[PDB]
C-alpha cells in the first residue's frame, strides 16, 4: 500500500528476476557489436530525419486517440501488424535509397535477434521445430518518443515506477508462445531521467514489479509464454529513445497473398470472359453468396479503409503498396458490381427462394455500419489536428455518381431488405 517496484539497487531483485522471470533475458550493450550498434543506430537517424514515423490515430476502447509514441512497421514484404484496431503495412526488407539502406540494416538486426533467441530458447529448456518458429520473426515495430513533448505524462499507477511512455500491456496478434527481440537505443527507487521496462504478472498488483534500466544498446526478450503470463509498459526518461520491437506475427488472414486468394475466390461465382458492368453470376446459392458478401466486406474494412485511414503514409517511405492496393479496389469494385447483381435477383418477377435473404442480410447491414464508423473517423474532429497525415475515406463516392453500381448505402437499400 505504499508503492514500490524493483531494480537492480535491491537485494531482492536479482532473486526475483532468477526465480520469476527466468524467461526474461537482458543482453547489455556490450554483447552486441560496435559495428551492428552504430549502424542501426543511424539507420534509426535516417530514417527519423526522412520522417518515416508517424503517431497511429488509433480508436481503442471506442475512443479515437493519437498515439504518444511515433512508429514504423518494417518487415517481410506484404506482410502486416494488427495493433490496437489499426492494421499497419510492412516497409518491405530485403528479403530475398537511405531508407530502403535501412531496411536492409534492421534486417541484419533480426538475423542476429533470431540467433540471440533460438540459442536463449535451447539454454532455457534445460520439438526443436518449435524453437525455430516461435523465434521467426517477420516483423519489426520501431518507436520513438520525447523530448518530454509531453505536457504532463500519466504516472504508473501500481508500482511507483513514475513517468511512462507506453502504459502496461501484452504484445497482442503473436504466434502463440513466441519470443520478442528488442533494442533499445537511448539516444543521450528507479533514476527518473534512465528509460526502462517496467513488469509485472497479469493480475498481480502485490508482488512488487521489475523496472529493468535501459542503456543505449541494451537488448532484452521475453521468451515462451512470459508475455502471456506478465504485462509490461515502458517508463520514461528525460532524452528521446529509439527501439526495435521484432516479434512473429499471427499472419494467418494477414498477408497480401492471402487477401488476394479470397478475393479470386468470391469472384470465382462470377463469368470472368469479360471486364465490364454486366457482371452475371454462375449460382445464387444462399451460401456462396454468404461467402462471397464476407469476403467483399474483409477486402473492404480490413484493407482497404484500413490502408487510406493511414492517408499519405508509408509511400513517403515506399510505393510497394500503390500496386497491389490499386488490384484490390479493381477487385472489390467488382464485388461491389456482384452485389448489385444479387440485389436484382431478389427482387425480381420465386419466394422462398428468398434463403437469398437470411444470407446476406447479416454482412449487409456489417458493410452499414463499418461505412459509418470509418466515415466517421475521417471527417472526425480530432483528425483536422497534418496535411500528409490526415486520414481519407477511401473508397469513397457521391451518391450522384455513375461509375458505381450501388450507393455509398446510408440505408435504404438495408431498410427495403427488412421486407419479409
Ligand atoms: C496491445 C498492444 C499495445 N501497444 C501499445 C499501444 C500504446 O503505445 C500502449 C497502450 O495501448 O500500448 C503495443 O505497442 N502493442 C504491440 C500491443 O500489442
Ligand atoms: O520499446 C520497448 O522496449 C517495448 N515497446 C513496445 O511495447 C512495443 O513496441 O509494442
Ligand atoms: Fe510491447
Amino acid at each position: 500500500p505504499r508503492g514500490s517496484h524493483m531494480t537492480p539497487k535491491d537485494d531482492e531483485f536479482y532473486q526475483q528476476w532468477q526465480l520469476k522471470y527466468p524467461k526474461l533475458i537482458l543482453r547489455e550493450a556490450s554483447s552486441v557489436s560496435e559495428e551492428l550498434h552504430k549502424e542501426v543506430q543511424e539507420a534509426f537517424l535516417t530514417l527519423h530525419k526522412h520522417g518515416c514515423l508517424f503517431r497511429d490515430l488509433v480508436r481503442i476502447q471506442g475512443k479515437d486517440l493519437l498515439t504518444p509514441v511515433s512508429r514504423i512497421l518494417i518487415g517481410n514484404p506484404g506482410c502486416t501488424y494488427k495493433y490496437l484496431n489499426t492494421r499497419l503495412f510492412t516497409v518491405p526488407w530485403p528479403v530475398k535509397a537511405e531508407i530502403a539502406a535501412a531496411c536492409e540494416t534492421f534486417l541484419k538486426l533480426n538475423d542476429y535477434l533470431q540467433i540471440e533467441t533460438i540459442q536463449a530458447l535451447e539454454e532455457l529448456a534445460a520439438d526443436e521445430v518449435d524453437i525455430k518458429s516461435r523465434a521467426a520473426y517477420n516483423v519489426t515495430l520501431l518507436n520513438f518518443m520525447d523530448p518530454q513533448k509531453m505536457p504532463y505524462l500519466k504516472e504508473e499507477p501500481y508500482f511507483g515506477m513514475g513517468k511512462m511512455a507506453v502504459s502496461w500491456h501484452h504484445d497482442e496478434n503473436l504466434v502463440d508462445r513466441s519470443a520478442v527481440a528488442v533494442y533499445s537505443y537511448s539516444c543521450e527507487g528507479r533514476d527518473p531521467d534512465i528509460w526502462h521496462v517496467g513488469f509485472k504478472i497479469s493480475w498481480d498488483i502485490e508482488t512488487p514489479g521489475l523496472a529493468i534500466p535501459l542503456h543505449q544498446g541494451d537488448c532484452y526478450f521475453m521468451l515462451d509464454d512470459l508475455n502471456a503470463t506478465h504485462q509490461h509498459c515502458v517508463l520514461a526518461g528525460s532524452q528521446p529513445r529509439f527501439s526495435s520491437t521484432h516479434r512473429v506475427a499471427e499472419c494467418s488472414t494477414g498477408t497480401l497473398d492471402y487477401i488476394l486468394q479470397r478475393c479470386q475466390l468470391a469472384l470465382q461465382n462470377v463469368c470472368d470472359d469479360v471486364d465490364n458492368d454486366d457482371v452475371s453470376l454462375k449460382s445464387f446459392e444462399p451460401a456462396v453468396l454468404k461467402q462471397g458478401e464476407e469476403i467483399h466486406n474483409e477486402v473492404e474494412f480490413e484493407w482497404l479503409r484500413q490502408f487510406w485511414f493511414q492517408g499519405n503514409r508509408y509511400r513517403k517511405c515506399t510505393d510497394w503498396w500503390c500496386q497491389p492496393m490499386a488490384q484490390l479496389e479493381a477487385l472489390w469494385k467488382k464485388m461491389e458490381g456482384v452485389t448489385n447483381a444479387v440485389l436484382h435477383e431478389v427482387k425480381r418477377e420465386v419466394e422462398q427462394r428468398n434463403e437469398i435473404l437470411t444470407a446476406i442480410l447479416a454482412s449487409l447491414t456489417a458493410r452499414q455500419n463499418l461505412r459509418r464508423e470509418w466515415h466517421a473517423r475521417c471527417q472526425s474532429r480530432i483528425a483536422r489536428t497534418p496535411a500528409d497525415q490526415k486520414p481519407e475515406c477511401r473508397p469513397y463516392w457521391e451518391k450522384d455518381d455513375a461509375s458505381m453500381p450501388l450507393p455509398f448505402d446510408l440505408t435504404d437499400i438495408v431498410s427495403e431488405l427488412r421486407g419479409q
